């Protein structure tokens, strides 16, 4: 009988957005904080950089990194143009206007949200209901 799924959860944060499951557990919880945008923009830079720098998906790469720059980088309101650094979100800039979208642009800023991640929300996650409770009755 392997581990169950919910303790890897509880070793790090990196096995729990490997889930499903607590990928959908831990985006409920951001949620009820107003946080959902810590999880999202994570995935996103995850997204982005897998995509392969060749001249025929030059568009589609130009159009998601304007989006993810346009999304929680240029509003200045949103909980992740908050917890990145100023100097980051000058440089994803600059790569968004001159056109250098390199694979790796968005790494450090990922990098940032992810430390905001594990050293709130992500530990709070683990003391909640939403958690607690889907190991008793979970499926």
């Amino acid at each position: 009988s392997p581990t169950p799924p919910y303790l890897k959860w509880a070793e790090s944060l990196h096995s729990l957005l490997d889930d499903q499951d607590g990928i959908s557990l831990f985006r409920t919880f951001l949620k009820q904080e107003g946080c959902a945008d810590l999880l999202d923009f994570w995935f996103a830079c995850t997204g982005f950089r897998k995509l392969e720098p060749c001249d025929s998906n030059e568009e589609k790469r130009l159009k998601l990194a304007r989006a993810i720059y346009r999304k929680y980088i240029l509003d200045n309101n949103g909980i992740v143009s908050r917890q990145t650094k100023p100097a980051t979100k000058s440089f994803i800039k600059g790569c968004i206007m001159k056109q250098l979208i390199d694979p790796a642009m968005f790494d450090q800023a990922q990098t940032e949200i992810q430390a905001t991640m594990e050293e709130n929300t992500y530990p709070s996650f683990l003391k909640s209901d939403i958690y607690l409770e889907y190991t008793r009755t979970g499926s």
